[PDB]
């Protein structure tokens, strides 16, 4: 079985969100920190946690919502969709027409490729 | 935020699944599988991996499917509802109505309580 995967733009850079309801947290990898030119962003009062993220905008689809992520050393997901998100936009993961939706967005998960 | 729960009998007995996208292979605790009567089941061939049960009865609502577990040594989650599962029955996880649909059932998710 393949993971779930978006396309989402995070902070004007186009990335594949893993989505993941088993995650209290959205978290990004300090490899993905970097690659989106939020390591300015990071607040360091925070942590192994790097730092946090309070503000960054997320593109799914036409749409836009500020978000915080936890940025951390090491991590198999490089950026990581959470529950925190899910819940507050009261998504729907659909594994009928294999998308997801949120707000007036439907958007489908990626294919292997 | 809790964290996703329902309810289901596995094997006939009334146990909480967590409800988990981020993960491959639905899973148990050796401490599950013990409170379960599932020991016997266990195909230890399989191995930290206690092993694996090939099929076991799933009952949500009022329905029933045949699945398969991974049980492992120590794990957070007594059981977990995995991708696996969720992808065969092109399950839906509804945050706007707070309920896991799953063909002819609409099962709700715990509150902390």
């Amino acid at each position: 079985v393949h993971m779930l995967y978006i396309n989402a733009e995070v902070n004007g850079i186009s990335i594949k969100a893993f989505v993941d309801s088993g995650a209290q947290t959205t978290i990004m990898s300090k490899k993905c920190a970097e690659k989106c030119n939020l390591v300015r962003l990071i607040d360091y009062r925070f942590s192994k946690i790097v730092g946090k993220i309070h503000v960054a905008q997320m593109k799914i689809g036409n749409s836009f919502f500020p978000f915080s992520i936890t940025v951390l050393e090491e991590s198999h997901v490089d950026f990581l969709f959470g529950l925190d998100l899910l819940k507050r936009y009261q998504c729907c993961i659909d594994l009928h027409q294999n998308a997801l939706i949120i707000g007036d967005e439907k958007v489908q998960f990626l294919s292997e490729s």
